[PDB]
This record gives structure tokens, C-alpha cells and sequence, in this order.
């Protein structure tokens, strides 16, 4: 198809991350544009299924999603994307710039993810792996949803982010995505800490089933934690939409916490 490109048009430069798929490099494309490239290693993952990520990226275009640019479908295999200068949200949150983030910038970042996910929502897709590690940060604190490896049109998984019904019964929906967004809201409010501190996977599964939910993070306003609790409702279906989350987050400091004053950490 028309996404395909020749190898030579590219050039890889700096290396960025490593996984059991391959590598991630920064680079330039047609020697004029700054790009990012997700390599494969000598056929370590199934070739047809590896490009099933980009297959999905092809049909999604939104300002708050990492934009596909090009593909080299002929071995050695690649996937080329827009470049996100500030790396992953998880690294950002716990790194050196992370400590000066306050509630208004963190709420603004949540708003953007929600805006990106609301688009997924109206496109009838499911992300399946929504979390801080899967969001990229650009310049001006812009945040975009990434790592569509598992995204599906609506037709193991780290239970700490994954809704109960999806971890147990493989029932992934946009509403399981909502659940992960609730956990993503805790990573934002704690500068990037792992949820369910000191709890191990099976401890998390057993406790969540019995209705345990993480408490208000320190200095997080109750109204933001209430939103978290809504996202973690037992019935997938009583959970709010992204569209609602987007709108509630964008308007937060006027409609919900107009009395917010900056604290020690948030």
C-alpha cells in the first residue's frame, strides 16, 4: 500500500529503548524531517503480526495520538512515526522535570490523554494497554497516546492497570480502557509511582475483586479521586465515557475545584 517507503529515505541515529520485538531509534526521514523508528530483530516476532500494530495506526489520525508516517514492510522491518521529544510520560513524571509538575499541568496532561482516548472511543477501538509508559511527551507538555501493539477494533496483561473483567475473562472494551485511565490518574498524581504499593499481582486481583480501591493520593483533591472511583466501578458499564472525562478535565479548575490552591507537591 501507499504507506510503504524505501529504506534509503530514512536514517537511524540515536537508540532509545529495547524490547523483545526489537529496538527504537530516533532519526531523520527524506533527510529533512525528524522521526522515530520501531525496528524488529532478525525475525524475533511474527512478521505479519508485527505490522498489525501499524495496520491499526493507519486508520487512526488525531492530534493526541502518535501519528504513523511510513512503513518498511520488507525485511528488515520498520515502523516510522512522529517524534516525541520528551520521551515517555512515566520517565517524565519521575525524572528531574517531574518534581515541579503541579495539579494544573497534570490535569492538563490528563485532559489531552482523555481527548486522545475519546477519539479512540468514537472510532470504536480499544487500546488495551493504557498507562503512563504508553504515553509520549512532546514539547510544550503535549501528551500523545502510543504503543498500539494490542489495539483492536471492537469485535499476561499487567493486572495493576487492567480492569478485572478484562484480566479474568478477556473482556476488553473502551470501558476497560476507562479503568486503566483511572489508574493512569494515580500515576499522574503520585509523580509516577506504581499503583497498589507493596501489593503483588495476586494480592491485587484478590483485593480488587473484594472491592478494595486505592485511597486519595496525598494532596489530590477528593473530586479528582471520586473521578478515579467512577473509573473503577465494578460494572464496566457504569464507568464514564472518555468524552465526559475529557470535558470534566479540561474544565476542572473552573467547574469542580475553583478553590484549588497549590500545595507542597500538587
Amino acid at each position: 500500500d501507499a504507506w510503504e517507503i524505501p529504506r534509503e529515505s530514512l536514517r537511524l541515529e540515536v537508540k532509545l529503548g529495547q524490547g523483545c520485538f526489537g529496538e527504537v531509534w530516533m532519526g531523520t526521514w527524506n533527510g529533512t524531517t525528524r522521526v522515530a523508528i520501531k525496528t524488529l530483530k532478525p525475525g524475533t516476532m511474527s512478521p505479519e503480526a508485527f505490522l498489525q500494530e501499524a495496520q491499526v495506526m493507519k486508520k487512526l489520525r488525531h492530534e493526541k495520538l502518535v501519528q504513523l508516517y511510513a512503513v518498511v514492510s520488507e525485511e528488515p522491518i520498520y515502523i516510522v512515526i512522529e517524534y516525541m521529544s520528551k520521551g515517555s510520560l512515566l520517565d517524565f513524571l519521575k525524572g528531574e522535570m517531574g518534581k515541579y509538575l503541579r495539579l494544573p499541568q497534570l490535569v492538563d496532561m490528563a485532559a489531552q490523554i482523555a481527548s486522545g482516548m475519546a477519539y479512540v472511543e468514537r472510532m470504536n477501538y480499544v487500546h488495551r494497554d493504557l498507562r503512563a509508559a504508553n504515553i509520549l511527551v512532546g514539547e510544550n507538555l503535549v501528551c500523545k497516546v502510543a504503543d498500539f501493539g494490542l489495539a483492536r477494533l471492537i469485535e499476561k496483561f499487567p493486572i495493576k492497570w487492567t480492569a478485572p473483567e478484562a484480566a479474568l475473562y478477556g473482556r476488553f472494551t473502551i470501558k476497560s480502557d476507562v479503568w486503566s485511565f483511572g489508574i493512569l490518574l494515580t500515576e499522574l498524581t503520585t509523580k509516577g509511582r506504581v499503583p497498589y504499593p507493596g501489593m503483588v499481582n495476586r494480592e491485587v486481583l484478590d483485593q480488587v475483586e473484594r472491592g478494595y480501591r486505592m485511597p486519595c493520593p496525598p494532596e489530590c483533591p477528593e473530586s479528582l479521586h471520586d473521578l478515579m472511583c467512577q473509573c473503577w466501578r465494578k460494572d464496566p458499564e457504569e464507568r464514564p465515557t472518555f468524552e465526559y472525562l475529557q470535558a470534566f478535565l479540561e474544565d476542572y479548575f473552573t467547574s469542580t475545584e475553583p478553590q484549588y490552591q497549590p500545595g507542597e507537591n500538587l
